[PDB]
């Protein structure tokens, strides 16, 4: 069994590397691909210290998402941004990563990742029971505080859970 | 009269220079322009040869989509994308392919190319439902299944029709 | 008090200078960030010459749409094109403009700049009655026409009013 | 019946496109060019949306100052810097608006636009006698004193009066 | 029993794929390579969606064209220029594509395809006589007249024949 | 009528443009195209200061040999170098040039311009002969001797001759 | 009080970091500014382990001539070239440094840095004394000569005077 | 003995070549630097061919003009364009050409090459007057009309004489 | 006596050091040209340890074929390809080590270095007798059959002579 | 209170974040070095999202390592590797980071991270001691054996210590 | 069995092929690295035509030395420079080449090649002894004197034994 | 005759090298410099060249060679020389071109130390500055000294180069 984590524009992306391998241990193949906007919070050469493929589409513009997703029997959005919430939930795909989750509702689990007022944006909410609707797996996140260091401020975030949360809830 | 080609990113966009050659029997010019991912699929000389006009975003981004609808009687998107049919139902227009038809439903033609999962995600299904009652003609493409020699596979997938049938549908 | 402009790619938005100066009259800082399609409209360092901050994702990507979004308290889309207006009604936020708009539909006003056949769009105006459902505050811009240089043709548009009436609406 | 605009490097020139739509009014074409230091403070392709010609000496380095200065009726400056009224005076051309210019004496308009102590040069005030007394026409701009919003002071200038102005005095 | 497809600087290069797609019924391998003037009319990564190889001199300067001759039973040029025929026909190989040619004289197979001006040039005539003699097989490729879109004129032609042509002569 | 000059890789090449005054007193449009290697010898913006259209290969991969050669009355190459006048004698056209004048034979005139080495090689004097044959006009160059600054060495060379003979030769 | 050193292209301006530390013990802040031929004779970043403020026009091309100026009690251009000098006599500004001295002649002195025969050339000359006329300051530089290693040759200027002797002047 | 002559942006600068060789004939060494404005008109690689040195201030920055000039018993300006006298009777010398000339006015001829209007332009004649009178030569330069391919009207020019003529002047 | 070395592209050019350091035992210089396509296969930094001159086309464009050709007594093309062997058969001078061997047939030594099926085509046949009989010498090479570690496979090939035999031969 | 984390070329520089966290708990400032090939391994963004300053010698070659060490209370090393222990020992500091480090021999200590055969080098073990004898503090680190999934196979480490661990012995 | 040979920065490096093929005589792969300043010694496309793998750092920053050594029962260093010896002696390895051997004393043996007084040099010296007693093998080079062309004099060196030396030592 | 090599490290004190460059010609036939690989930043390589008479530049010419370079001179001087470069030196590391130079010349070759205090007691710099003495290299007994510093606005203790004249009697 193949899963594939889809990577978006959140810093939390850097935590992959456990995620990565908390999943090796009960898949074959971790493969991980990030949206254009989450190419910048991550490191290629990184995640293929761990991950078995990484699907680059700015290296390998003819990737096939059909191929891709027949590949993987999982799918997940892990962090999932209220951007990439909300164009799966309207067929929005102009990036592979939307493209192969669009081929794939049925094996599809997003983990939101995002600040409360994006979480509780009515639009957010609609579209996260749009998807739920239509068959995707959405994390029961709950909602955490916290200080964050680059704002010096207290944060309100939904955030994707802790990795053998991740095993357990696909 | 004048018809405008807009082309998505699918490997079918590399036959049509066989379109524009049957539409020349109908139309004065026929005139093309390629979404953003599109592009990678194309060769702007080569569509050249055979169009009249290809309108062309990166080279001259002040293009105007009003005044480019206006000149056209006819809208078509050959071959249509998920991707672009979703864009389009939801308003989305952050290329100018898209903007063109946003301008313009009530000239426009859609024939949808995709594979079936796509083509029956049900967000994909609801948006081609809204897009009909907007009084934008959707193509009824034929569902067929095909050796795909790039995967090796049989896919599943609505296509293009021959040219002869874009000419009676427009 | 702060006031944020979001300027989106229209010709309308060489006039923000206007804009900023009679916006200082009432707030502290007048900032301002552009779509991407937007930048290719304005002069960047000629906006810092009246505004206070740009905002450049493509100078500085990891700029804080939730930082940026507590700093104001009122957030104005001027001009508002018919892309940025769907998008932000879909929940859709693919560059930072979108992103911060997103974080704060209480503090939103949005001057629509579109030629007539975007406006009637039935698309659009479903998503204008949205986002006035969902709290964001819209400018009833009314139909007007001139001589537009650029295309030597009467244009129907709806347009940005005058300064005066942006302080006065917001 | 043709007008050129040449724009130099003051931050009076971002408001040209109002001048170009009041001598739209008068004058068959309204071309521009703009200095080299000018090309700075101005985004061509604005220009465009409403001059006939943007005059583009990087763009094509072989254009004709000749055959420039014979189409045009009247060649305003505006804003004209200290440093392109000086340079004229002394009849330096190094770049080619300079070199327009100093062919056209018997057709040049001059709005001066900068700072005072600059205006009250005396070197300044003899290239203006000088360029009064071989026919150059002059605006009798007058002395104005403004909040700068870049510099946070009150600052005297000379200044281009308005597009009205600018067609009585030509 | 492999085949090498050897693609000429001409527009007949786009039908590429359907021959590509014909001579897969027959032979386990379809490889592709393109002379250098005929890199431009083609897109390389749309050919890897149906040949197996597509051989690239400029990201490959290595590769061998002994090796290359070798793992093939059959090598068409298709279409065939006068100038890669007049090079052939003279053992001039500055390219990839010509020296393989080269090297497998006995395997090779010429689709001519060129305006009939230069069908009819002597020293092609000459040369094709003398690549017979040489045991080079030379499909009698019949002249047609045709309209062509791209100079709104009639040309004739000796063209590459239909693809089961193609298999049959080889 | 037309006339077309081909310039090859020599430093007579730099005289051209009194070619280009003395043609120009005889024929509408005197175009000019160069050789790859011709175009290190000469300035394109200063020869459109002369000649009406000047092809440009590498600007416009696409300019087509034969829609160039039927504009074409008489087509001429001044100063003819041996690499070139060799090479349309075999047939080989792998620049537009030499794709041109390999499609009009009939309208050919060459002016050998070379150093008598290269003149009374024998390969050289079997193809000029090859070509008077096959119908192309090669001006009866005569043998002559001059000091070149370059090497500071008399050399013994075959030139083109005075621009008035160039008008009586064709 | 605050001066600011402007640097013009002479080698003598390797030398101003001993003018920077001898004008650091009168006055609060010693800025730099070169001109735009002097930058290829200094290191900005070794200017600025002794300056204060280091203004670069490549690197922040819109810094403002009248706020510079505004915040120095003293100008000086040292090492002064004849360039500078004939350009500020004549109103010449087109670069920051000469603009920045055009409107502040109360408050500059100038230290002329050329060969003999720069300075004796009659043009330099009748600019030194229209200099004096406007009230500009210039050091009666003195006419040394010396071995020059650069020529191998004994060569007359004036030169630049010790440092303890700038400070003396202003 | 030893002459350096200096091109100007002049089309003019295009048959350098034929003064180059007559000045060889009476002078040692001819060697040559162009404008900056000038480089583009002419090609520094078929200079080499002729002259003995070609001074190039953008790939040598720290040649040295008064090096240069005192390697040369004359220096010529031909084409001597407008800007670059008016520049030289100014004492401005921002290019090394300029410069080498500021520092030898006793060794200058100037032969001045322009457009009537430029020729009869006030300011430039003041130029003419005042260089005579420091000492620097002006070749009594006749009006000449002829009509120019270029723009297909007749010009009014004075314009650098025959090569001989430049000889007997200097 | 001096000596060029003409290389191909071949992998036996790795060897030339060898050769160089034999030949310099006998001739005062040797010299060294690369082919364009040989380029490649060899270090310029490298030859120029042990050859005298490296003649590099594309760091010196005008090189000129005569004045080398002149300085040398012997010139041979080791490790000669088919490709030049057939060019210079042919006259064919499209690169500078091409064109100094045509003006140099009564001085040239060739040693073919090429796989068996090259060597064995009619077309190379043909032009090494046309080549002996213009009186061009060609070395005796033996046909050898060794493993090739690049494929893991036996090849024929015939092969540059030892350096040796070389100094025998020429 | 400041400390200086310094990182090194290890896939262990990915966990910093989750140190620098920890850390700012204890100290006011925590900063960030990396070495030249540490900045592979690394995100400057991201580390900026959580560090104070990130001290980045390829943007400001000028940071001076004096004013960075004084500035510290603590500097460490984590990861630290073989390479960079080495160096410390021998004095050698090419980098930035190298060079701070040996300015506070008394502020430093090291978490060594490297291979065990690195660790058991008897150069690596001499140098830990002669650092040990000059102040610097080394952390006991254990061995310890584990899975690496980029090679699939075992591998013995010293590993750097869990985040309490460095703030217990710092 | 496996076989790494690693390249230095020296001119014995373009023999390396020798070594390579001989040494495919014994061992399975022979396998190649250079350090940074060796690349500019070889040519990486032809090694790739006799070695196995050619491991390049710069195209692959990633490649892991603890991988790369035991893959290898021998690892040779040939040539070995002055640097790379005492480098290694050091522990410094900030190159991949320099950590391949750090990993592995117990396999590593070491051809040196370098000038007399490199070799004589007392560091040299004491680091060959070092290396000895940790267990590295030291081939017992002899210095040698030879006529050196790069200099035309007579150079002492130790220099890399013949390939069956190297064959019999490791 | 004879001809000196300056070679040039990573240091503010590199700005004042046409100085030493303009004294050593009344010594030295050729003055010639050459600057490590971090040196480059700190000087101007065309203005070097107004003073110097051939001043190596390894990025310009990769394949230099620093035994023909050695040869060529007489006295070989690092000035100012860097903590790293005299580590680097005392252990035969030689990565780029100036220190390549140095391995091959230590019977020629005096280093004139020029780095904070703190690094020039670094016993790691204090045992391999005693080494290169008992290797032959000289070393200049540089005076210690504490000056204001601009750029940091604090005051700080150096080794520094001496004054031309010094070099000149010490070489
Ligand atoms: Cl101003
Ligand atoms: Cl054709
Ligand atoms: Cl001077
Ligand atoms: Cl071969
Ligand atoms: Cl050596
Ligand atoms: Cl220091």
């Amino acid at each position: 069994e193949n899963v594939l984590i889809c990577l978006c524009g959140s810093v939390n992306s850097i935590n992959i590397s456990h995620y990565i391998i908390e999943l090796k241990s009960k898949f074959d193949e971790v493969n991980v691909i990030a949206s254009t906007n989450g190419r910048k919070f991550i490191n290629g050469e990184i995640l293929k210290q761990f991950c078995d493929n990484y699907y680059d589409e700015f290296e390998d513009p003819f990737l096939n998402h059909v191929d891709i997703a027949n590949k993987h029997d999982k799918i997940i959005i892990l962090p999932a941004t209220s951007n990439t919430i909300n164009k799966i939930a309207n067929g929005i795909c102009d990036n592979l990563l939307l493209t192969i989750c669009h081929t794939a509702f049925e094996k599809l689990s997003i983990f939101p990742n995002m600040n409360l007022r994006m979480w509780e944006n009515p639009v957010t909410q609609n579209n996260i029971r749009l998807l739920k609707d239509y068959g995707v797996s959405i994390y029961p996140a709950n909602i955490s505080e916290s200080y964050e260091l680059a704002s010096k401020t207290f944060k309100k975030n939904v955030v994707a859970p802790e990795p053998y949360k991740v095993l357990e809830f696909i």
